């Protein structure tokens, strides 16, 4: 029985290229209004662009802002923008490990905040977080990407436990390898942008209501374990 | 860019009443070539109904080749099929515990290995197990039914680790308390009491599990192996 | 301040070889009072042996019934009776499936079943299941071992929910690939094969897992209810 | 078959108190050469004590320094230094989110990485961090407590597999309540900080070398899930 489609205004961050850029089209395919967030590199033809490092609490709010003006909201929030800077631990520096936590885990953390106001009050709010196989596998050279792909995990489920009984839900997708190694790979190839995109279409829509504090692995098999 | 959609041969067992019903009612609007199992009350309207008791392989091989003669060989296999009987562990028989176990566990493996030469040879497979959160976030008086949902997340993740290399997935969705029949039969107590432990603060419905399953049936599913998606208001969180 | 030691009467099933074995060798030099089942191979030499199958719910009480004789009730019970029967989900027949899960799963339950009422009443149980990383991991070829080994975590949870009150706690612990003479009867092309998915570089050895049921069967243990404990230098890891 | 005991030079961070401190007390009991950090306060008597605030990696330098002075390398780091600062997501600030991960992740990374160079060359290393239940669990109030903890459970993750070969395992403790709410607790009561110290001990001795990567609760059950 499935459940009439509703427009949401969507925010997805580092929506410009990669995984991001590709659920911010599928989102806008969908029917959704969708926005995006950058910086200095601009925002795909159709949609809107607004420029944000997520390292700047000031800068993600008027970002939130500029988007309600546009398009009303934030209904559905995707927490795509990060990166990485691996390293052996012995070769890791303390710089390479808080620029890492500081965009990936404190920038959901910024973007999560801002946009949980206007979804407490209005009985909706959807954050999906774009994780990572990493998080709970534990790929080598990487305790910097690792630790703030778990802590997103814990994060939404905090939020999750929180925010659930307002309709507010918080989960996080969990890509492996993706095409923007393959012998821990049951699917025995990576996965495509666009595979990624279709599980946070489905995050965002009317289908998920009853899905909140769920990690959802988008890695062919890569990540089974405990 | 969205895939564009395939009208799958879907079996769904238990799918006659209650959250199996749900499911393919919905499997059957998207589109898809639905059927289903049952054991004599009949299929509904617009389900093509095959009657098979899953504790039984010859009759499950029976109802898969009565479906291909039918719609084609199954490419989307729905496990529905549980019971349960409940008691505490000290209570509890070899008969409740077998039976459980037999239904629910051997009975999803009966199917899905009928399933699978076809899937592997096509290359082109989707076994979608119901479980439950209670598998490994532990409700007391389950341990038949607990080990059972347990054990097809093992179940699955072994098969997915096999054959996901022939574009045959195994995923398992995990339901917490939906409405039904039998969770509205109980008294105000234990419902009451369920919702304590749901951060959504209210049960589940039979097309929210439904809408998971219909995801997971599409295209869009396609990298997806191995998991286990809880459908549970956030109930089953932990380690 | 280290707990004061307390001498437990023990059993372990499949404590005559192997694994087994060495976890019954060690609870006794830490000072239990240790029991064996076997299959009429005999326990060796300081070791109290019972001979059971774990199929046959008689034979598990009359076992238990044996060791309350000679050392007193159960108090830790060690269920390590397991075996497999590999092979591809196309190949795996109902009989491979059943057997496994009859033995595994099924086995386990009758010993804690069995062993659950005098720890109720004492106010005292530590049961202590030996799974498998197989369970969460998947291995390929292993679609009834990794049914059996997931579906004792979900009872010893649903255990663990409903009798953690009662002093009686229920822990598995889940080795990887561990030295056996069956691991080290195979070519060195599955051995060598499997070390690459292993963090350690290096085969655990039956000690390592004995050490883990030894902190487990231990006062220090008591706060641990429905854990799995990994001991398989790290190979499954995720989720 | 018992492996014989060895006296290991051992690190507690936040030694000198609470479930620290009985951690610290349980290893030294061991037969262990037992040091702890702190700041201010003091440490207890018996055993050395060394000032850090572990978010000045320089600080936790000269620890190190101190300690091998003292006692050898460290050869068994116990990372328990944390701290809290609960709110409601929409009431939580940038800087309490920040200071949490700083101290309780960022933290972490740095006594890990500092002991990370000697624990390699002697190919013998136990990294031993204290998580919490509310990492996988999702504690209401607590986005930045939970990522904290979450985030040591992927650090230790992505170290276990870069070091485990040469005998260096990354083990999580993940404490419930513990008396330094029942509803929710299988056990229906609070744990001891002796029920912690006795763990740690196991993943201090010579019985837990086959371990790595391992988060082991104890909650009386309380975190039971997925
Ligand atoms: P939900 O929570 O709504 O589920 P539910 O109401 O409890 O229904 C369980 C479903 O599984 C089926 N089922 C149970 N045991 C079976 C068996 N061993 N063989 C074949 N089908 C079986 C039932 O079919 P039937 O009860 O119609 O046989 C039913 O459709
Ligand atoms: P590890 O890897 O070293 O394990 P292993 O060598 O495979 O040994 C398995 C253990 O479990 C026991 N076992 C297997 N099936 C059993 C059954 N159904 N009833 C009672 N005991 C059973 C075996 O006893 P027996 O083979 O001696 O019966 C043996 O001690
Ligand atoms: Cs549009
Ligand atoms: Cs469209
Ligand atoms: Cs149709
Ligand atoms: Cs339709
Ligand atoms: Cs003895
Ligand atoms: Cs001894
Ligand atoms: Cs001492
Ligand atoms: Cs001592």
């Amino acid at each position: 029985a499935k459940p009439p489609f509703v427009s949401r205004s969507v925010l997805v961050t580092g929506g410009n290229r990669g995984i991001g850029l590709a659920i911010a089209q599928r989102l806008a395919a969908d029917g959704h209004k969708v926005a995006v967030t950058h910086r200095g590199s601009g925002a795909p033809k159709g949609l809107f662009g607004v420029e944000v490092d997520v390292t700047d609490s000031d800068a993600v709010d008027r970002a939130f802002t500029a988007v309600e003006e546009h398009q009303g909201p934030v209904e559905v929030l995707v927490s795509n923008a990060g990166l990485s800077a691996d390293a052996f631990l012995m070769r890791m520096t303390e710089e390479k490990f808080e620029k890492v936590i500081n965009a990936n885990l404190t920038g959901a953390f910024r973007v999560a905040q801002r946009a949980s106001r206007s979804m407490q009050r209005n009985k909706f709010g959807r954050m999906i977080f774009i994780g990572s196989v990493s998080g709970l596998w534990g790929i080598g050279n990487q305790a910097n990407y690792a630790a703030s792909k778990a802590g997103v995990i814990g994060m939404a489920r905090s939020i999750a436990r929180e925010l659930s009984k307002a309709n507010v839900t918080a989960n996080v997708v969990a890509p492996g390898y993706i095409d923007t190694a393959l012998q821990f790979i049951p699917a025995k190839r990576v996965g495509t942008p666009a595979e990624v995109a279709g599980v946070v279409s489905f995050l965002a829509s009317e289908d998920a209501s009853y899905i909140s504090g769920a990690v959802i692995p988008v890695d062919g098999g890569m990540g089974m374990g405990h």
